[PDB]
This record gives C-alpha cells, structure tokens and sequence, in this order.
C-alpha cells in the first residue's frame, strides 16, 4: 500500500497503468511465458517514458524490493516476472526514430523484433543482425547478444548497438556509451538485465541485401548412424571454412528429421552453385530453395517458419543451450552416441528439436572481453528444446539434461558456455553465472558492485555483488 | 650405472658428451642463470644431432627419470637444469641455411639470438621478429613466444617459424605444421617446454628494414609524483592508438630515471617529425637518435645495451612479470602509489628496474588460440628484475610480489597475464600455470596427455596432464 500509492503516482495516476495481486486478470497480465514457472510479481506497472521507469524503479527500493524489467517476455525462466519483484512492463516505450544521414536508429525497448523490421526497412531499406522470432521484445534481446539469419555476415545486434539510455538502481538517468560509462556500457550489452534498466537504444544499421535465399535440405528416418552421418558433415563442413561467411547455417533435428537449413545473401545462382548438399554423402530428401528480395518478407516468413514448428509459442516446456568451439567440436564416437541416446531415451515430449546455429564470421570480430557477451570464437551454438503437451515432468529435464551430458561427453571435463537469452532455470546459479559470462563473471560483480550495491536488479541467475 | 652406461651410449661412447654430479666439472657445466635458485640435474648430455637427444631422452625414461632440454640458459628459474632431470644441452645443434627462393631459414636450437640475427642479414638481408639480448637460446625462445623490437611490425617470432622438428616424449621424432600433427604444433608455439624437444625449425624471415631509428629520453630524478606523471603520460600514450605500428615504444624505471626506449622504421625526419618528446609534460633532461642503416649493427648495440643496463646477465636477482590490457591500465589514483612504494620500500637491492614495452601491432594478427600463446590481446608487459650483491634475501623478494601488488591495486582482482618467458618461481604452481598460459592451460593439457602421458618433461610449472 506505501508502495501500491506511490505505484500508481510513477504511473501519474492512470490505474490502468499498474496492478497487483489481488485482482483477478493479475494472472493474465503477468503474461507467463513459459507455463511451468508461473510467477506473481509484486506489482506491475508499464511505464510512459523515462522519468516513469525512475520514479518507479523508487517505489521499489523505497520498500525493499526488486526489480526486473519486461519488454518482450521471452524469458524461459520469466524472469521478467520474477515473483516478490517489481515488473516493470515496457510496453509502452516502443518510440522509433530514424537519421538519413548516419542511418542511427533511435528504438525504445518494448519495441518487438518484428516492428524493428518492419521499421528499419521501410525507413530506408535498413535492417541489423538480430533473432528470428518477431515476437521477441529488443529490450531483453539487445542486451543478451541477439543473433540471427545475418550475424555471420554483421556480428550480433549488439555490436551495432552506439548508446543507450539506462536507468540505474538509484533512479538516476544516464548514458552509455564506449565513450561515456565505458564499464556500464560494457554490461549492457551482455548483462543489461542486473545492472539497469535501458530506455533507449541508439543501434547503427546496415543496408538491407539485394537477394536473400532461403534453403531446406531434408533427411527423414530415424536411424542414429544415417543422422550422425548428417551432423558430422555438418559440422565438418562448418569447421572446414570451406563455407561462405556471409550465409546462415543452421540444422535442427527432430524426432524423425534432420533440417540442414539457412541463408545465403547473394544470387540464387551462386548459392546453388556451392551445391551445398553435394558434400553430404546421401543426399537430401526434400528441397525447398526460395529467394527473396524484399528483406522485411525473406525475415518474416522466417518468423512464422519457427512459430509454426512449435517452438516459438509460449507452452509448456523446458530447454538448455551449450556454445561449441573448435577446441570442443563434438568426436566422431560421441555424435553416434548422441543421436543413439535421442532415440532411446525416454523423452516425456509432445515435440522436441535441437538446433545447430552456426555463429562464426563477423561475430569473432568483436574482442571476448569488449562485451560483457564472452562467447565470441564459438564455432555454433546449441539449443535444444522440450515441449510437452502436459504440464512439464521431471522426465523430459532428465532427457535434456542428459541431452547436454552426452553431447560434451567427448570431453566432459572442458568448458562448455550458454546463451544468456535461453536461460536455464533448472541448473545451480554457480554452474549459470559460469556458462553465461565465462570469464567476463568477474568483471562483471565489479561493474555491480558499483552501480547497484544492493541488488536492486535482482534474477535467479543475475550477477550478484562483490564480498 | 645402468643410466650412465646408456648415456654414454647415446653420445656414441663421447665421455665429454656427458657429465655426473660427481665431476668436478660438473658446477659449471650446469651454468646456472639465477645465482640463487641454484639446481643440480642428474645428468648433463651434449647430443650431436635428433638421433642423439632421441636416445638421450629414452635414457632418462627407461630409468624413469624425467628430462628438460637447455638451449640459450635464460630461464630466470633455470629449468633446462632442474635438479635431478636429465639436462639436454642442445649446443651441438646450431645448423643453419637459408634457401634464398623462400627466404624460409632452417636452423636449429643452439643458436643464440645474436647468431641468428648475424647469419640471416649474412645471407640474403633477412631478419625475423626476436627478442634483444643476443645471448638468449632460440630453442627456449621461438618455443615461449619471443618478442623484441619488430613484433608490432612484423609479429611475435613464433609467427613465422613454419614447421619443426620434435622429439616426443616415446623417443618418437616427428614434425609439425599448421598442416600436420597440429594439436603439437599448437604447443610447441608455446609451451614447447612441456610436450617435446624440438631439434630442428623452419622460420621464414622478412627482409631488413632500410633504416631503424634508434631513440632514447631519460628523466633523471626520484621525485616519485614527477617518474608516475611520466607513465601515466606513457600508458595514456600508447593506449591514444595514436602512435605508428613500425615503432618499438619501451620505458624503463629506475631508482633516478625513466628512460623512455624504442626503435623506428623509417627515415629519421619522421620520428622526430612524430614529436614522440612533445605529448610529454615535463620535458626530458636528455635525449639520443642514433640511425643504424646496417640492421645486424641496430641489433647489435641494442642487445649489448641491454648487457650493460645491468640486468641481462647471470647473477642473484629475483624477478616477475605482468601483462596489462585496454581493461586493467593501471589507475592514476595506485600509479602514484607505484612510486611512491619504489621511493619508500627497502627494495634490499642493489640494481632495480620495471620495464614496460608496448605489444599490439601486429601480435593481434594471430588469435589467442591459434598459438600456446595466449597474451595476444595485450597492451604492454611489465618486467621487474631485482638485483643482489651477493644472495637473494626475503627482502628483496618482497620487495618485487609488494611491487606486484602496488601495481595491482587497480584492480586488485582482475585477469593479470605473466609471461612464460620471464618465468617465475616464487609462486605457487597453481598461481604460475593460469598466469603463463590461462585459456589454453586446458587444451594444453589435453596434447600433454596425448604425447607425453607420463609427464618426461617436465618442470617446476610444466603443463600436467589431465584428471
Ligand atoms: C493508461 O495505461 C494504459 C496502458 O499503460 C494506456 O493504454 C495503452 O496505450 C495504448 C492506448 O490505447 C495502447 O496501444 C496499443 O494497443 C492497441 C490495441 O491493442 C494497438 O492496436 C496499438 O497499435 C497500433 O498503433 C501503434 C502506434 O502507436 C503501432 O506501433 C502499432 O503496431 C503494434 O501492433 C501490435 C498490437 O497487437 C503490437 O504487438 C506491436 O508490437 C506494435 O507495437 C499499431 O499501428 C498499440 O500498440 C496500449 O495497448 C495500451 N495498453 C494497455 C491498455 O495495457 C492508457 O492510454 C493510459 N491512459 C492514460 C495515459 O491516460
Ligand atoms: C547513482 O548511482 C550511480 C552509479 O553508482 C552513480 O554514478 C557514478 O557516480 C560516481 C561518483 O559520482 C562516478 O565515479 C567517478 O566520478 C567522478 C567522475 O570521473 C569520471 O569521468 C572522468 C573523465 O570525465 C574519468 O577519468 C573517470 O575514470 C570517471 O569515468 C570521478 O572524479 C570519481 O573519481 C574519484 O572517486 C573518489 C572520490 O569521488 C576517489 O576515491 C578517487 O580517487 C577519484 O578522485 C569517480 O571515478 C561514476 O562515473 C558514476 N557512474 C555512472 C554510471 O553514472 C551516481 O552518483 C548515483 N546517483 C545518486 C546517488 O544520486
Ligand atoms: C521463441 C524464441 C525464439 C528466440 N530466438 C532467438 C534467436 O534466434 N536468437 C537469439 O539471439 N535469441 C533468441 N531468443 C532469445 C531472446 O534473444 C532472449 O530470450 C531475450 O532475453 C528475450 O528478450 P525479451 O525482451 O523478449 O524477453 P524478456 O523476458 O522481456 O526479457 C529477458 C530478460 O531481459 C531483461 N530485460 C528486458 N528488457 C530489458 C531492458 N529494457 N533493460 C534491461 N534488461 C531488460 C529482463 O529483465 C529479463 O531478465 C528467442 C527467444 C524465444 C522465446
Ligand atoms: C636478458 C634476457 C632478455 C630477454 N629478452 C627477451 C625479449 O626481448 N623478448 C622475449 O620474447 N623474450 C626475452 N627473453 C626471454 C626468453 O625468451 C626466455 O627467458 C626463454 O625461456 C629463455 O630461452 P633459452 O632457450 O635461452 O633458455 P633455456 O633455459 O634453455 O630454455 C627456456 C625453457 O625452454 C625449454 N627449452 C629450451 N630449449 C628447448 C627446445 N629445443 N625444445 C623445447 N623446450 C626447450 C627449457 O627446458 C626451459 O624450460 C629474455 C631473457 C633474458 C634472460
Ligand atoms: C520423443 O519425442 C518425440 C517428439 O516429441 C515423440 O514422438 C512424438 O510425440 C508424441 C508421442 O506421444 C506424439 O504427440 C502427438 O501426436 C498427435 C499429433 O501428431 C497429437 O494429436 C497427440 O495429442 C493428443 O493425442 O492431442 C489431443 C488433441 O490435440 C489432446 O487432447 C492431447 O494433446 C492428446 O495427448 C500427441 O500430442 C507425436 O505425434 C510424435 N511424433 C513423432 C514424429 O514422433 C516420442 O514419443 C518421444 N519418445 C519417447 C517419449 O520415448
Ligand atoms: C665430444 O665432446 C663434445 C660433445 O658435445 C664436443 O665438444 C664441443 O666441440 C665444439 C665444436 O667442436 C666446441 O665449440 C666451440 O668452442 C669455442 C668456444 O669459444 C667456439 O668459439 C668455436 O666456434 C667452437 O665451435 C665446444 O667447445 C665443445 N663443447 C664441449 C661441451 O666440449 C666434441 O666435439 C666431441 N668430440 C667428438 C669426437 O665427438
Ligand atoms: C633502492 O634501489 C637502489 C638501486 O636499486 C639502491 O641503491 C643502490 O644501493 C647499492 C647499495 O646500497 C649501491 O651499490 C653499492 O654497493 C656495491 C656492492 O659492492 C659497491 O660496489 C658500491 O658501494 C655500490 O655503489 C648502488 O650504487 C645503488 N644504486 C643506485 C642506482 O642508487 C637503494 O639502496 C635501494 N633503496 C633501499 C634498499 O632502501
Ligand atoms: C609416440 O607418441 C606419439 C604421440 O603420442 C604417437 O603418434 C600419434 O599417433 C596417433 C595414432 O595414429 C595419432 O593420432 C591420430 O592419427 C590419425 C590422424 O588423425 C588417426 O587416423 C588416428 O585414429 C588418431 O586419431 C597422432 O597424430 C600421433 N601424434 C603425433 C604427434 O604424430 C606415436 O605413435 C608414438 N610412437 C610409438 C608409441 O612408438
Ligand atoms: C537460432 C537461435 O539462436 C535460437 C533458436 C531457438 C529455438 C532458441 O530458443 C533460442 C534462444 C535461440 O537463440
Ligand atoms: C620488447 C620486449 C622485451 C621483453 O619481452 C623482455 C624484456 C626484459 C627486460 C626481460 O627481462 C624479459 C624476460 C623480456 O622477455
Ligand atoms: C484488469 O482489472 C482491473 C480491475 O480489476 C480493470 O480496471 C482493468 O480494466 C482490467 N484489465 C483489462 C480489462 O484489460
Ligand atoms: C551437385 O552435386 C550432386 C550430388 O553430389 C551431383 O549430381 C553433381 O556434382 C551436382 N549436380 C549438378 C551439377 O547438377
Ligand atoms: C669435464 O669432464 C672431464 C673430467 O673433468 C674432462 O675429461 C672433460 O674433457 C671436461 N669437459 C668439459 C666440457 O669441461
Ligand atoms: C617539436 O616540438 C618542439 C616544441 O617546442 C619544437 O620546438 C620542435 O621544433 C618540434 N620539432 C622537433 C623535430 O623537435
């Protein structure tokens, strides 16, 4: 109530602009994304402009409570609603402005992948390396990494990412910038999420490509030895450079199918041209080759592409990342192993994928320790991914969980990093902090430490303070 | 007996090609670096050629005794004689040609810096990227890294030597390359004191430089506030990336003076032209610019400079290291406190000095992984030596780890990298390994477990295999 009166003057009165507990939408509004972790905040407020984060950022340290942002909700652990935390929902900053002559962007973070898009084309056939799934909110996702169809060829969005507008733990406003506040500058892009909140973002662009070709390569059958076949090229192929930078290369596996899939930026000519199947030793079932001028319709269609598969919806389910490297690539026993324990374990899903996203290219150009993001010589991630048409049961953890034993199990003992955007709530907030930020972890408590003392901006796996 | 018999068998029965502790000879021979951390191996063995340290090495292992080769004798802990280890003397292994097609050299590791400069100028005006001081070992040094004067023109010396020659572990003798047994390779561009003796290298050279320009600005004077705004001056300098890439930018500090070193490539109206003076503060009591055209006459003043600097030569000394970044550029606010505790400590020395040298350039043309070296994103190193009259003392050091520290105060807890070829023995193990080679200590010791499962060569703070 001390802390439910000043909530409703951060939101200068509006009471539809904050809400608590009691009421009974509360629990559609908390808008959980992932449906086993459900959350109840504190509150939840959705602030105008900036001064509103401020003032309600107070409300919260006036109380002792936490805090954490939500822009676009695609949290696994819905960390956005973290439960006891202030929500501060950012729905409303989706401001977006254009310079014809830098080509800076000027977006708020409830801005979602799909309007950058959209924006950023037709404000002059712009775009910049970003996710697929349209409806990922920026604020969340800039300041994880985000990678995508063009990171390969530009790196991750937030290497295009020039300032940014951050309110801190004690309600100042400031900014960012690899000039100004060098080492919060550092933190926002990799860690945003523990150390402020980001208002606004000043993110450079690129122009958009000419021709964008899409490509699917299938192989059905559910034979171990015929799917590590598939994976071994494709990772050889990748670790080959043998492959073009500026193209996008992905591979999914699902129960019955293996999906050697991506983009190329070029003519279809070319593409077909490096007769990419050819280097498989089966060929491919099914063939689906498309290329796309309009960049806005090559990008939305690849939304709709994962939203379809099903595993793009919030649902039930559970879902892990591990970052392999070339001191890592997976052996030659171990891939068998792997798709045997795929096939034979007892995975508890209505549908499962596990997706390969090769992230080299433009995205080594940027130091490990020039972003709190330290994974930058990673060969390809790996995400893999259980829904279950249930609630959630400890069998399909055991079946991911496992998932990741077996796939480093050519080398247990060596370190395997994840992405911070697919966190994973199911695993000790040490093993976390260590996957996430690697070595970065460390500069990172420095950062804290110093602007948010407290822990103001507070997760299950957010970078805690120094002792 | 059964040792010394086969021993003198694998010198070809050459009873001067061998040496027992019970020699009066035997001091000597071993021909300690460090006057203090004095050794006593159980053998020394002088082999003509690979057949000969092939089977030397299988002497010591079939008596399991462990081995370390000695070439040049600079390692500050004196490991290429550890007590009671085999000690490979690799005098007789000073082969040299120079196809002149290539420009690529063949030589072998007996061959002292000052020889090497000499024969490859002699042969066709070729040099190759090295460190100063002639009477360092090309056989523990092209295997540490070896930087000196050309590195951030022309890379670290480990940058071009091509292929080697190794003997493992097995008494097995194998070559390597980027094309072949590359996991060695790896780590004989690094940490080759710990997974083989290379008997034979393949370096390509550059051709010399038409003109260097030797330079030198002192600042006599302890006023420890006056030498701090030198270096603070001097670490904003370099970190500006104003200065040229072919130009060499060494500082050193002692008890009264902080002579700012360095050569240039070029004509001499430019580096003068450049003002290196004028970004300065105070201005500095004297100042020298010697242009050697005759490159072999350049390196050779510089090398018998450092010789009476006083500090390259054997005797009782103690000495460290410390390698600095963008990330952890000494404060202003500890900078101070540098001096003021160099000013103020009974440094129970006779001689001190702390020489910081630029890096850069052209060493960040190579990723941290592509080489057992793994300080390739660094701004400067740091060497402290501290000289004795007569044994060491605790005094003295203290005096250099109470230094390491003052330094640190920084950022007391940040990554801070030593250089494996200033080794330092002062330290716990565990301290050493993370600070020589950090990311890659694991891959490393994934190829020692590979080639040399039983640890033969091994030292003080060699690469263990894994657990
Ligand atoms: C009190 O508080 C409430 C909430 O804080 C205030 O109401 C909020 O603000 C506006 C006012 O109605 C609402 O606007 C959004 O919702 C509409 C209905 O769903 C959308 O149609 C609308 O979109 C259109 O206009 C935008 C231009 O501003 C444009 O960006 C839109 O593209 C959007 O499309 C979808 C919508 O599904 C979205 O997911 C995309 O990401 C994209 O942004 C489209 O052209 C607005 O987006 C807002 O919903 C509403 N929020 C509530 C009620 O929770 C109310 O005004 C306050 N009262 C005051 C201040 O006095
Ligand atoms: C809300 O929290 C914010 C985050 O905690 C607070 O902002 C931080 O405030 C501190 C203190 O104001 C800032 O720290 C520095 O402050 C000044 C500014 O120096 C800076 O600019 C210089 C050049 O323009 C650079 O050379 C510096 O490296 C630095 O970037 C400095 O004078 C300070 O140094 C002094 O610090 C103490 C005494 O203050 C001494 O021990 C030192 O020896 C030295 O004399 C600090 O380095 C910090 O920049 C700022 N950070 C951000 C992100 O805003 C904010 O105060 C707080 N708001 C409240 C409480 O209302
Ligand atoms: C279906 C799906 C597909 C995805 N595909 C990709 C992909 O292809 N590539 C990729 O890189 N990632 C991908 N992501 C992951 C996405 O990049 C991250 O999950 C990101 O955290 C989501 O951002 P959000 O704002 O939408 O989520 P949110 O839950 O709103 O935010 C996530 C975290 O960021 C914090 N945060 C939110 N807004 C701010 C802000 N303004 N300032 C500071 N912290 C803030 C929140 O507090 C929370 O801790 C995908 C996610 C989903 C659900
Ligand atoms: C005065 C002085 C100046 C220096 N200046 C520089 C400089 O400017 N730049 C720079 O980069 N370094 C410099 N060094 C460092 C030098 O590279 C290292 O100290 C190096 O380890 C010593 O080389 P060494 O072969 O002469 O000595 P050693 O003690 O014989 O060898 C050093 C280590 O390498 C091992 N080793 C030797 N030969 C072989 C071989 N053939 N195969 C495998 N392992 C072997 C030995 O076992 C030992 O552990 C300097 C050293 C000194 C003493
Ligand atoms: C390993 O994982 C794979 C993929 O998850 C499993 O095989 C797949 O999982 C399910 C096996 O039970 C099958 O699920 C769905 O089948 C049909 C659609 O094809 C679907 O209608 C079923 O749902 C219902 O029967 O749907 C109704 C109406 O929608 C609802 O009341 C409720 O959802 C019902 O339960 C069912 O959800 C799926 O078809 C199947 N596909 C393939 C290609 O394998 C393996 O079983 C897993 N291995 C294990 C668990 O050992
Ligand atoms: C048996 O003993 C030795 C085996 O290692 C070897 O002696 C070495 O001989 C070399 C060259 O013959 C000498 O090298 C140099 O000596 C002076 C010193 O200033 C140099 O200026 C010269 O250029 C010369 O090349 C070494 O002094 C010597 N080393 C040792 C340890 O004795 C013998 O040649 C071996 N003899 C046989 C028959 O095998
Ligand atoms: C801090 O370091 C200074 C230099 O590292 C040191 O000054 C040096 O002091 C020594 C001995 O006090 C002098 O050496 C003298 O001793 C030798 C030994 O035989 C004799 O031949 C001579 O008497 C010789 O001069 C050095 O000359 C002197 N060097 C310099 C540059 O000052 C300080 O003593 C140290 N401060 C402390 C320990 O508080
Ligand atoms: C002495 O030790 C040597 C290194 O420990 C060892 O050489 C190693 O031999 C293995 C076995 O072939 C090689 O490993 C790979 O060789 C090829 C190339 O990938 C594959 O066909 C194999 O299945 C295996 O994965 C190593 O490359 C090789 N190491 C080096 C440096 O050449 C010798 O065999 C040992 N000699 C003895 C015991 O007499
Ligand atoms: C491609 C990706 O990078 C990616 C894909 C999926 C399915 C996901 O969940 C996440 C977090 C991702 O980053
Ligand atoms: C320019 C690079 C110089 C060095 O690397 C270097 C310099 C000194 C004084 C030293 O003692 C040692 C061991 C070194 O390696
Ligand atoms: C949520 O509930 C409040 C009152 O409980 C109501 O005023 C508000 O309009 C509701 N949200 C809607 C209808 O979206
Ligand atoms: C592309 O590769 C296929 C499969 O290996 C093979 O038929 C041929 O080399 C290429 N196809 C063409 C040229 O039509
Ligand atoms: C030292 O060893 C023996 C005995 O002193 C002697 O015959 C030999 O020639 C000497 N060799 C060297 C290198 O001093
Ligand atoms: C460098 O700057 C000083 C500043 O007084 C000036 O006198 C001098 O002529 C300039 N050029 C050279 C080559 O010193």
């Amino acid at each position: 109530s001390a802390f439910a009166t000043c909530l409703l003057a951060s939101v200068g009165g509006n009471s539809s602009a904050v809400a608590f507990p009691n009421q009974a939408n509360y629990s559609t509004l908390v808008a959980p994304y992932n449906f086993d972790l459900l959350t109840t905040p504190s509150a939840i407020v959705w602030p105008q402009d900036t001064q509103q984060v401020a003032a309600a950022v107070k409300c919260a340290v006036d109380s002792d409570i936490k805090v954490q942002p939500k822009s676009g909700g695609h949290n696994y652990g819905n960390y956005g609603s973290t439960t006891g935390e202030l929500s501060v929902n950012l729905d409303n900053l989706q401001h977006f402005s254009m310079n014809e002559t830098s080509w800076t962007a000027r977006l708020g973070p409830g801005n979602r992948l799909g309007r950058v898009t959209e924006l950023m084309y037709n404000n002059g056939g712009r775009h910049v390396p970003h996710g697929t799934t349209f409806t990922v909110g920026l604020g969340g996702h800039a300041t994880v990494g985000g990678a995508g169809a063009a990171s390969r060829m530009h790196g991750l969005l937030l290497d295009y990412v020039e300032e940014v507008e951050v309110v801190l733990a004690n309600s100042s406003i400031v900014r960012a910038s690899k000039s100004h506040n060098e080492d919060l500058f550092f933190a926002v892009r990799g860690a945003a999420s523990s150390v402020g909140i980001v208002t606004d973002f000043s993110i450079r662009t690129e122009p958009v490509p000419v021709s964008s070709v899409t490509y699917s390569y299938i192989w059905e059958g559910t034979d171990p030895a015929a799917r590590a076949e598939v994976f071994l090229t494709w990772q050889s192929l990748l670790a080959g450079g043998s492959l073009p930078q500026h193209m996008a290369y992905d591979l999914v596996a699902t129960a019955n199918s293996m999906i050697l899939g991506g983009a190329y930026f070029g003519s279809q000519e070319d593409f077909e041209a490096f007769n990419l199947s050819s280097h498989f030793k089966v060929a491919p079932d099914v063939t689906h080759i498309k290329t796309y001028t309009n960049f806005f319709d090559f990008s939305a269609a690849a939304s709709a592409q994962t939203k379809a598969a099903g595993i793009a919806s919030p649902s039930h389910f559970y879902a892990k990342s591990l970052v392999f490297n070339q001191q890592t690539l997976i052996p030659d026993d171990a891939a068998e192993e792997v798709f045997k324990y795929l096939a034979t374990t007892k995975n508890g899903t209505d549908l499962y994928a596990v997706t390969f996203a090769a992230l080299g290219g433009a995205v080594r150009d940027v130091s490990a320790s020039e972003t709190a993001f330290y994974h930058r010589d990673a060969s390809y991630f790996m995400f893999s991914f259980g829904r279950t048409s249930g609630d959630l049961t400890d069998t399909t953890v055991q079946f991911l969980d496992g998932l990741s034993e077996v796939l480093t199990s050519g080398q247990p003992d060596a370190y395997y990093g994840q992405y911070v955007g697919n966190v994973d709530p199911r695993q000790p907030t040490d093993e976390a902090l260590t996957g996430y930020y690697g070595k970065n972890l460390h500069r990172l408590q420095q950062i804290k430490s110093a602007v948010d003392p407290n822990d103001v901006f507070h997760n299950q796996q957010s970078i805690p303070p120094l002792s």
